[PDB]
């Protein structure tokens, strides 16, 4: 089997292993709590022969039935279980092995339906050029906007020419910065605040960008 830290990477890595984002179509497996924390204790506690050897991955617990093993109801997420990719579950089967008789507990990713609401609180932006700072735009923005439509809004509220060029900058909380070259996400996806700042960037005659010398 390989190294412990080579398991704990493998299983608590994000892409490629626990911290993997919830996709839709993708397969999750199911975990007894114990035994995990068992593998846990055991991997994170230096020997490789010590007596913390969790052994066959046992899920008892977690089955109505020991003849149809029917899931258990009522199971919560972090109690009872915890989730593990299709990728990470294969490698543990790999190396400890499911119990005998076993049948591995698989489960698929949905997307939900989409609920309405009514959005009382727009994220509250001030649109900012980069020549003046001083000078801004207070303009609402829905949480579902795109942002290739807050750049359409800074060139309006700015009255940018067409034959300029522009780039959008976000000054997430007090002092970060981190630039926004995506044109095709929501605000939402973009950890937008109320009375955050945005900064559009136009290209100097120069054919020089104010950040780039």
């Amino acid at each position: 089997l390989p190294g412990l830290d080579s398991q704990w990477r493998q299983i608590e890595n994000g892409e490629s292993g626990r911290e993997r984002p919830l996709r839709a179509g993708e397969s999750w497996f199911l975990v007894e709590k114990h035994w995990y924390k068992q593998w846990e204790a055991y991997v994170q506690g230096g020997d490789q022969d010590s007596s913390t050897f969790p052994g066959c991955i046992n899920n008892a617990t977690l089955f109505q039935d020991e003849i149809n093993w029917r899931l258990k109801e009522g199971l919560v997420e972090g109690e009872d279980y915890v989730l593990l990719p299709a990728a990470a579950w294969h490698y543990l089967v790999s190396w400890y092995g499911l119990e005998h008789g076993q049948p591995p507990i698989e489960r698929k990713v949905i997307e939900l339906p989409n609920i309405q609401k009514v959005e009382v609180y727009p994220v509250e932006l001030l649109l900012v050029r980069h020549n003046d700072l001083g000078k801004s735009h207070t303009v609402q923005f829905s949480h579902t906007d795109s942002i290739g439509l807050v750049l359409r809004t800074a060139r309006e509220r700015f009255l940018v020419e067409p034959q300029e060029d522009t780039r959008l900058w976000a000054k997430n909380s007090e002092g970060s910065l981190d630039r926004l070259y995506d044109t095709h996400i929501t605000v939402l996806d973009a950890a937008l605040e109320t009375g955050q700042l945005i900064i559009m960037e136009t290209r100097k005659k120069d054919g020089t960008w104010p950040s780039a010398q």
